[PDB]
């Protein structure tokens, strides 16, 4: 696909056996999911952006299918206020950006 | 250019006639530069990211040059981590998103 950004882009993803939906984000480098439970062991990761940070879980080895095309690789899960993609996943999906 | 997301996506900016480092960032709306001095008069914005909210000062029909590419257009300035080119500017510069 080619995906313009005159709108935020979102994808479908599965993760866990869960359709979500998830934003492709070059400014993050990685990974973080709303709340939900994932398989196998996990540490706890602080995290920051804008506003400052929040405390997730780090699960490593997820599985995720990203519009189709599958990836595996850490994912964190906390209270972000939206799903997001981030680089770790979106170079094993050979995303790039092009101008 | 395509860039590759292995590493940041990280460009240089020049606004005001000075030189500065940004990251390409689809996951943001807006971009937002580090504490500078702009020109005109600004309006207030609040900004929601990962962390929670931040005040900013919106400016308008800001002169800036992107990786080499000409825009003009909003700028908000305030306590970002790191200089953002949103998609309010990646659209004017015509990069997308392709995999
Ligand atoms: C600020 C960047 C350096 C990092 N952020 C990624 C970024 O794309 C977020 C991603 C994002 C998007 C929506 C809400 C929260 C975070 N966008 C964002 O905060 O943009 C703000 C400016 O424009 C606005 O439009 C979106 C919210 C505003 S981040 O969400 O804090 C984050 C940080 C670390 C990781 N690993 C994953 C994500
Ligand atoms: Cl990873
Ligand atoms: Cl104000
Ligand atoms: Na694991």
């Amino acid at each position: 696909p080619q995906i313009t950004l005159w709108k935020r882009p979102l994808v479908t993803i599965k993760i866990g056996g869960q359709l979500k939906e998830a934003l492709l984000d070059t400014g993050a480098d990685d990974t973080i999911i709303e709340e939900m439970s994932l398989p196998g062991r996990w540490k706890p990761k602080m995290v920051g952006g804008i506003g400052g940070f929040i405390k997730v879980r780090q699960y490593d080895q997820i599985i995720i299918e990203i519009a189709g095309h599958k990836a595996i690789g850490t994912v964190l899960v906390g209270p972000t206020p939206i799903n997001i993609i981030g680089r770790n996943l979106l170079t094993q999906i050979g995303a790039t950006l092009n101008f």
